């Protein structure tokens, strides 16, 4: 009886096996566009992704991940409000049932279609592992998904899809841009929280772009298509795999823009 997305291991269920669920500093949150102070200190957004080096996609049960080589310094995230380095491990989504639901963030109580995260460790703790447990750790670079034109970018990751449909398939998965899935806009909301799923570590500081990426109808629903169970298992569509606000607390989201 492992964490998930049911109505029996969900969200609101995740507290019994891991506390931190109930945190100072738990992700994702709300967004109120008209409280975030816009804060003239922070940088603009260095994303350098021309040498990223995808590898493989994989289906673990709870959403699909992209994974990088990490091995040397090739696809960082770093300015912003980011202090150092920080490379790109993995990206996946989050999405609904419906195009009303998905992200895990929310903008003034808006909910996206789905949400990208671009998940980076600060190579000052050597490794992913070491990172989580730091509470500068890792950045996320979050991005909506809204639904209308195809993100012509994303259409390799969708058409990989049909081979991982179970949870535990993987594919390889090379030369992969992570470029074409990014808004032409770098502006950000950032603030200090969490991971989104088990273990809900406090150790990201979370960058949420304000620029949505369109995708199209075709291409949401063949996320939905996946499966949360193994291959021979009953069949439960890989949807609805996104974590609702939660408190703010002592927290303040600062914006990088006016
Ligand atoms: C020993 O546990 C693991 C073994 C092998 C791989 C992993 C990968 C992990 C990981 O990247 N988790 C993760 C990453 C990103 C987010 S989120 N949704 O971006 O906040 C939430 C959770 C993780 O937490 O644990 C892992
Ligand atoms: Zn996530």
């Amino acid at each position: 009886h492992h964490w998930g997305y049911g109505k029996h291991n969900g969200p609101e269920h995740w507290h019994k096996d891991f506390p931190i669920a109930k945190g100072e500093r738990q992700s994702p949150v709300d967004i109120d566009t008209h409280t975030a102070k816009y804060d003239p200190s922070l940088k603009p957004l260095s994303v350098s992704y021309d040498q990223a080096t995808s590898l493989r996609i994989l289906n673990n049960g709870h959403a699909f991940n992209v994974e990088f080589d990490d091995s040397q310094d090739k696809a960082v995230l770093k300015g912003g409000p980011l202090d150092g380095t920080y490379r790109l491990i993995q990206f996946h989504f989050h999405w609904g049932s419906l195009d009303g639901q998905g992200s895990e963030h929310t903008v003034d109580k808006k909910k996206y279609a789905a949400e990208l995260h671009l998940v980076h460790w600060n190579t000052k703790y050597g490794d992913f592992g070491k990172a989580v447990q730091q509470p500068d750790g890792l950045a996320v670079l979050g991005i909506f998904l809204k639904v209308g034109s195809a993100k012509p970018g994303l259409q390799k990751v969708v058409d990989v899809l049909d081979s991982i449909k179970t949870k535990g398939k993987s594919a390889d998965f090379t030369n992969f841009d992570p470029r074409g899935l990014l808004p032409e806009s770098l502006d950000y909301w950032t603030y200090p929280g969490s991971l989104t799923t088990p273990p809900l570590l406090e150790c990201v500081t979370w960058i949420v772009l304000k620029e949505p990426i369109s995708v199209s109808s075709e291409q949401v629903l063949k996320f939905r298509k996946l499966n949360f169970n193994g291959e021979g298992e009953p069949e439960e569509l890989m949807v609805d795999n996104w974590r609702p606000a939660q408190p703010l607390k002592n927290r303040q989201i600062k914006a990088s823009f006016k």
